[PDB]
């Protein structure tokens, strides 16, 4: 599990469950091609998106559908979604944990990278 | 205005208005003595808390009554209040802006020193 | 000034100066078309990006070149850039302030609509 | 483990290791009495601070010595420490995860509360 996404709800103080996440990889033609997708679990985590064999060097985009999440709770959010764009494995394989802390009009995203 | 406090509401995307703020300075006996207080304005800001003459080197505590703010909106918050404790260095012309971004179960505080 | 962008540096506790910002509007063909751009000032702010006449309802993308900012300071950042995508509602007098608090491996973005 | 503290470093993108944490409980005389303390592990987490039997209703203060952490890295931080004050178990026993994301001049703290 070289890529893990964790989403938390800062309004309710709980994991953000059933949040849709789409991952893309920048293609040679500067186009974003679908790479993997899924929904966060009851723990607010999404595991098994890819394997170290498939997760090669490149630029990736993790899109978190925050809008749908807030609408389901009856809250009109500001952002359409949260995006995290980064270069991965440029100096060798690494393990990435992408966390997003969500509020209707604000979100923070942090990355923890290990070997 | 060497010290300014700004409070924002991350739930509504607006300044946090009428938020009580208390500032304390640590006394020689390690006790927190009242220094200044006020409530944020319609812009979520609190100016005029002190003067450069009064704002001497020391350890200060800025307490933001976040609990009362959320209760007024009908939301049960997690924290009793938000606290920012820092040392005023006083090494060259310096203005301190303390900002707090509030959510019911989370808050971030940032300091911009210029 | 219906749209304003503010960028702060959480590592140095100061405004993030000379940060390139590009704004895009989603076109009818779902394509991102250039809308406005500029660089933050000494106060970390970027004003005058557009006018209320030009700023019509739609989906906008604000791209902040955070990578170049950190590289100039000798720090290898995680993100390529920071993106804020939102819908301008245009339902009553509304000013949008988009703020981004930057750290090498983390950033937060908040919107204050007044 | 009704109380867990997690500390992350937003500058290096890693867990904040060996961070001193002191927990206090407000006494009947409005005084902060020592409750528990420890240091974060290699994962940036601190477990085993207390038990559900000892963790009774009350107001608690979790103090994170962020200043020492940054000084060890050669960075002059703004805050003396990070404090999190909250009422716990007022409506029954709950599990609390207190997370702190650290930067030299900024920090965010979030709480995830479960049953
Ligand atoms: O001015 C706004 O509209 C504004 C909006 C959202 C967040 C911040 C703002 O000013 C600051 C400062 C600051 O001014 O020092 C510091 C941290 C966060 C913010």
């Amino acid at each position: 599990c070289p890529l893990m996404v964790k989403v938390l709800d800062a309004v309710r103080g709980s994991p953000a469950i059933n949040v849709a996440v789409h991952v893309f990889r920048k293609a040679a033609d500067d186009t974003w091609e679908p790479f993997a997708s899924g929904k966060t679990s009851e723990s607010g985590e999404l595991h098994g998106l890819t394997t170290e064999e498939q997760f090669v060097e490149g630029i990736y985009k993790v899109e978190i559908d925050t809008k749908s999440y807030w609408k389901a709770l009856g809250i009109s959010p500001f952002h359409e979604h949260a995006e995290v764009v980064f270069t991965a494995n440029d100096s060798g394989p690494r393990r990435y944990t992408i966390a997003a802390l969500l509020s209707p009009y604000s979100y923070s995203t942090t990355a923890v990278v290990t070997n």
